[PDB]
């Protein structure tokens, strides 16, 4: 028994949420939250721009260094750094950006990274402002995830439609 509230199951390991993951963070303050990151690891909107918000731009400020050591993530690719004042780490995730030409066979790549941690709270990764179909990264998500995801949706009507329409 862990501390998510109100989420609906969808399948014995994937729940789902109409919220915003900034706020479900605060409330919960999950061991892993997810960020729906790029390469850069450049937190400017969405997911991103949010969490960083909520943590007084000291996301963005440890992203710096980790570039500056190490370079680039992969399209695909996954890093942990701290949770700041929202959990207790940030997995930074890539999905593939659509509106960048990226490969959407990238978004399981992307999704597998879960599987390294056995409770996250995350967001639908590639879709909103990522540009690909919000339907399909959570069958994606559902299809590849094995441990146990709860999935905050900010967009309301976005959530029942996810809901609506799951198979
Ligand atoms: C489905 C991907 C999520 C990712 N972004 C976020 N997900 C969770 N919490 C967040 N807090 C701040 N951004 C958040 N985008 C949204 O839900 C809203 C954007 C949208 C509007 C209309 C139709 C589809 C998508």
């Amino acid at each position: 028994v862990n501390s998510f509230s109100g989420y609906l199951k969808l399948t014995d390991n994937v729940y789902i949420k109409n919220a915003d993951i900034v706020e479900e963070a605060k409330k919960v303050k999950p061991t892993v939250v997810v960020n729906a990151a790029n390469v850069y690891l450049k937190h400017g909107g969405g997911v991103a721009g949010a969490l960083n918000k909520a943590t007084n731009n000291a996301m963005q400020v440890e992203s710096d260094d980790y570039i500056a050591t190490n370079g680039p993530l992969k399209v695909g690719g996954s890093c942990v750094l701290s949770g700041h004042n929202l959990a207790k780490h940030c997995l930074h995730v890539v999905g593939p950006n659509v509106n960048k030409g990226e490969d959407i066979q990238l978004l399981k790549s992307a999704y597998e990274n879960f599987n390294q941690h056995e409770v996250l709270l995350a967001p639908l990764l590639s879709a909103g402002i990522f540009g690909a179909d919000p339907i399909h990264s959570l069958r994606v998500c559902v299809d590849t995830v094995r441990t146990n995801v709860y999935l905050a949706v900010f967009d309301k009507n976005l959530y029942d439609k996810l809901v609506s329409s799951f198979l």
